[PDB]
C-alpha cells in the first residue's frame, strides 16, 4: 500500500537523481532496488514510474488512463505544435489528423513508400561500398543520415541528400539543435531561429506543392488530399506543417537507435548474425529488394523485435489518471495523477519473459501470439501508440536485410556498450568495418 | 475508371464462377483478387460488390444511396409483407413501424424484455445440465431453439416450447420451410398453406390480445398501443402481424449463428475461452444474471463483436443509387444502379484492422470508440439498420454469459467449420461437449 520513493535533498525532492547525462538508466536501477511501482517528486510536480506488466497492462486501460503531455512533450510542441505527437488526445487537431493519416500509415500503405525508403537504403549500402580498406563506418551517425532522408522523401517528398555532405541541410542542423535545447530545458534566441528555419522551409514545400498541383507518393499529398470522416474537415497547412516537422522528430533517432543496437547485438552474437545473415541471402535474391521480399524477413524482423525488447528507442511514456482509480488494488490515484511506463524495465519482468531477461535471443519473438498483452510496448499504447511503427519497421527490416545481405561485419574495436541519453537512446560511439560481399546492388 | 469486372463466359457472364451453395465465401475470393470493388453480372442482372471501408463509407451516405429490396427479399415479402424488414424506405408503413418500433428496441428497452430472456435462457442451461455422460450438444440447433423462443416470448408473449420437442411448433414449421422455399426460388401449394399457418395463428393471438385488454412486457402490447407521433397514427392489426412474422424471421437465425460462431471460436481459442469464462465467473455472482450483471460483461461483449467481424451472420445488404452520382471520384452510376456490401470482406479491410485479419482476436473492440467510423457494419447503415441490435447482443451476452458460467466446453469432433449460406451464415454441424461445472442456478 505504502509506495516507495528514492533519495530525497530537501526542498528538490528527487530532483537531483535525474541531474545525470542518463536519467532512464539512473531510473532502471532505482527499479531494480525499489520494485515494480515508486513515487518520484520534482518541486513542482509527482509522478510512479511503472516497471512491470502486472501494473503497466492497468495503465493501458483507456478507459481509466489517457496519455499525458510530459515536460519534455511541452517543451517539443514549441516547434512540434499540435502535430499528433504533442496533442491531447481531446484537441480536435489530434483526432482530425488522427482520423485522416491512420490509413496512410498501415502495412499495406508501406506498399506505396516502399520505393523511396529503398532510394535511400540503396544510398547507404552504396556509401558502404565504396569505403576504403582503411576505413570503417560510424553507425548512429548513417543511420541518421539515412532515417532523416527517408522521411525527408517519405513525408514530403524532399531530398536533404545527407550522404552528399560532412554538415548536414540547414534543417536538419537547426531540426537536431532545436531539440536538443528542449531536452536541455528539462538559447532562445538561436531556439527561435532554428524554429523559423523549420517552419520556412516547410511552409515553402507546401506553398509549391499546392501550387504546381503535383499528386506524388508522399505523405504530404495524402495529407493535402484527405477529409476528415467525421468533421469533413482537411487539415489545415499549419497543422500539415507540424505533422511534417513531427515525423522528422519522432522518427528519425528511434528508428536509427533501433538500427544501431541490433547491428551492435548481431555483432556481440555471431550465431544470431549469421542466422540473420543466411534469410537475408535467401530472401533478397534481386539486387533491388522488393515490398514482399521485405515481409519475408522473419528472422530479421525478429532480431528487430529484440533489439527493441533491450533497449526500445524511446523507453518512457506518461499517463494520466481520467478518474480517481486504484492501481493493482493497492496504490490509490487521484484524477490526473501522473504514471511513468519505463519500457525497458517492462521488458525485464523475469515473470514475463523468463529469467535470461539480459541475453539477446531473437527466437523468443518466434510465436509473436505467445506474447501476454502489454508485456512489449516498445511503441507505446492504444490509440495514442506509435502511429509510424509500420514505416519503422519496414525501414529498419528493409535496411538491416540489405546490410547482411551485402557485408560481413567486424567489430575492430571490441565496442563497449555507451547509451547516450537524449529524447531517445542510441549507442554512442559505435564503430564497425563492413567488408563486402561483392554482390550485385 | 473503369471497373474491374471477372472474367466472363458469353451469354454466362460471370455466373460459371458462382457454381456454389455459398456465394458469399466465393465472392470473398473474387474480391480477394480484384480487390475492394467489382462489377458482377449474370443472365438476369448486373450487381457490383463493394469490399473496402473507404468506399462503403460513400455507399452509407443516405442522401445518395438507399436501401433496395433484392430479389431474395422480394420474395421473403410474400410473408413478410411490409413489416420493417422487406419493405421500401418510401413506404408509409415502414416510416410508421420505424417511428414507433424504435424506442421498444432501445438499450434501455431491454430492461423490460430482461426477464422473459433470462427465462428461455435458464431452459437452455437446463437442458445441458441433465444431458447424460455421453451425449453432446447440437450447437446451431440449441440456439436456434432459443431465439426463436426467445423472440416468441418476448415478441408476442408466445411460448413455442421448442425445448419440449423434436419436432418445432407448427409455426415454426411452416415458417423455417417458407424461409426454405423463398431462398430456393432464387412447393407452391405447400407455401401457401404455410403462409396461412403462419397468418392464423399470428391474427389470432392480436386477436385474443386486444378481446381481452391484457397488458403484457412484450413488443405485441408496444404495437397495439404505439401511435406515429408524425403522423398520430398507429399500426393497423395485419402490418403488426407482418412486424410479428419479421421479427422472427429477421432475428432467430442471425443471433443463433453469432451465439454458433463464438462459441465455435472459442472451442478453437481455449486462451480466449478462459478470458471469457473468468469475467462470467466474475460477474455472474447471483443464482441468475440481472441486466446490470449482462451490461458489464465486457469481455464477453467483446467475443461477440469479433465473432461479427469475422462471419456476419446476416452478410450483404443492397443498396441503389438515389440519383446519378459518382463514387469515390473513378466510378460513375445512374439513378437506381445497385451496390451490394461484401460485410465479411469490409471487416477484412486490412487498411483498419491491421494485416492480421483471419485471426480472432476480441481485444480488437477493447476501445470501441477508436474503432473508425463504418468499419464494423454487422448490424447494417443508418436509418435502414438492424432495429434488434440492442435486442440481438443483449441476448447474446446474457446467454454466452451463461454458457461460460455453467459448463466446460470439449470440441470432442476436431469440428472443421463449414459455413452454410442461406439468408444467414451458420457453422452447420458444430457439436460440442459441455461439462457442467455444478453451479445451481
Ligand atoms: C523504432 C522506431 C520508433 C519508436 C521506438 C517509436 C516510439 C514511439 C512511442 C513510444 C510513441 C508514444 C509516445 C507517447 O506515448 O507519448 C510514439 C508516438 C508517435 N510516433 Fe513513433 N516511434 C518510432 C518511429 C516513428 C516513425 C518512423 C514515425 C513517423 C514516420 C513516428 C511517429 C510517431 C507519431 C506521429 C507519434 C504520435 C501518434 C499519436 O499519438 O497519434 N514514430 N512513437
Ligand atoms: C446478431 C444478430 C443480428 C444481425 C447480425 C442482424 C443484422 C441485420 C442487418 C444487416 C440488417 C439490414 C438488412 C438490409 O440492409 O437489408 C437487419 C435489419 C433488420 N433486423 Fe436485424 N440482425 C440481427 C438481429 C435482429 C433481431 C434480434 C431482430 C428482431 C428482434 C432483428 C430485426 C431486424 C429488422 C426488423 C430489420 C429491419 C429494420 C428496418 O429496416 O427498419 N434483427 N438486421
Amino acid at each position: 500500500k505504502e509506495m516507495p520513493q528514492p533519495k530525497t535533498f530537501g526542498e528538490l525532492k528527487n530532483l537531483p537523481l535525474l541531474n545525470t547525462d542518463k536519467p532512464v538508466q539512473a531510473l532502471m536501477k532505482i527499479a531494480d532496488e525499489l520494485g515494480e511501482i515508486f513515487k518520484f517528486e520534482a518541486p513542482g510536480r509527482v509522478t510512479r514510474y511503472l516497471s512491470s506488466q502486472r501494473l503497466i497492462k492497468e495503465a493501458c486501460d483507456e478507459s481509466r488512463f489517457d496519455k499525458n503531455l510530459s515536460q519534455a512533450l511541452k517543451f517539443v510542441r514549441d516547434f512540434a505544435g499540435d502535430g499528433l505527437f504533442t496533442s491531447w488526445t481531446h484537441e480536435k487537431n489530434w483526432k482530425k489528423a488522427h482520423n485522416i493519416l491512420l490509413p496512410s500509415f498501415s502495412q499495406q500503405a508501406m506498399k506505396g513508400y516502399h520505393a523511396m525508403m529503398v532510394d535511400i537504403a540503396v544510398q547507404l549500402v552504396q556509401k558502404w561500398e565504396r569505403l576504403n580498406a582503411d576505413e570503417h563506418i560510424e553507425v548512429p551517425e548513417d543511420m541518421t543520415r539515412l532515417t532523416l532522408d527517408t522521411i525527408g522523401l517519405c513525408g514530403f517528398n524532399y531530398r536533404f541528400n545527407s550522404f552528399y555532405r560532412d554538415q548536414p541541410h540547414p534543417f536538419i542542423t537547426s531540426m537536431v539543435r532545436a531539440l536538443d535545447e528542449a531536452m536541455n530545458k528539462l538559447n532562445k534566441r538561436q531556439f527561435q531561429e532554428d524554429i523559423k528555419v523549420m517552419n520556412d522551409l516547410v511552409d515553402k514545400i507546401i506553398a509549391d506543392r499546392k501550387a504546381s498541383g503535383e499528386q506524388s507518393d508522399d505523405l504530404l499529398t495524402h495529407m493535402l488530399n484527405g477529409k476528415d470522416p467525421e468533421t469533413g474537415e482537411p487539415l489545415d497547412d499549419e497543422n500539415i506543417r507540424y505533422q511534417i516537422i513531427t515525423f522528422l522528430i519522432a522518427g528519425h533517432e528511434t528508428t536509427s537507435g533501433l538500427l544501431s543496437f541490433a547491428l551492435y547485438f548481431l555483432v556481440k552474437n555471431p550465431h544470431v548474425l549469421q542466422k540473420a545473415a543466411e534469410e537475408a541471402a535467401r530472401v533478397l535474391v534481386d539486387p533491388v529488394p522488393s515490398y514482399k521480399q521485405v515481409k519475408q524477413l522473419k528472422y530479421v524482423g525478429m532480431v528487430l523485435n529484440e533489439a527493441l525488447r533491450l533497449w526500445p528507442t524511446a523507453p518512457a511514456f506518461s499517463l494520466y489518471a481520467k478518474e480517481d482509480t486504484v492501481l493493482g488494488g493497492e496504490y490509490p490515484l487521484e484524477k490526473g495523477d501522473e504514471l511513468m511506463v519505463l519500457i525497458p524495465q517492462l521488458h525485464r519482468d523475469k515473470t514475463i519473459w523468463g529469467d535470461d531477461v539480459e541475453e539477446f535471443r531473437p527466437e523468443r519473438f518466434e510465436n509473436p501470439s505467445a506474447i501476454p498483452q502489454h508485456a512489449f510496448k516498445p511503441h507505446g499504447n492504444g490509440q495514442r501508440a506509435c502511429i509510424g511503427q509500420q514505416f519503422a519497421l519496414h525501414e529498419a527490416t528493409l535496411v538491416l536485410g540489405m546490410m547482411l545481405k551485402h557485408f560481413d561485419f567486424e567489430d575492430h574495436t571490441n565496442y563497449e556498450l555507451d547509451i547516450k541519453e537524449t529524447l531517445t537512446l542510441k549507442p554512442e560511439g559505435f564503430v564497425v568495418k563492413a567488408k563486402s560481399k561483392k554482390i550485385p546492388l
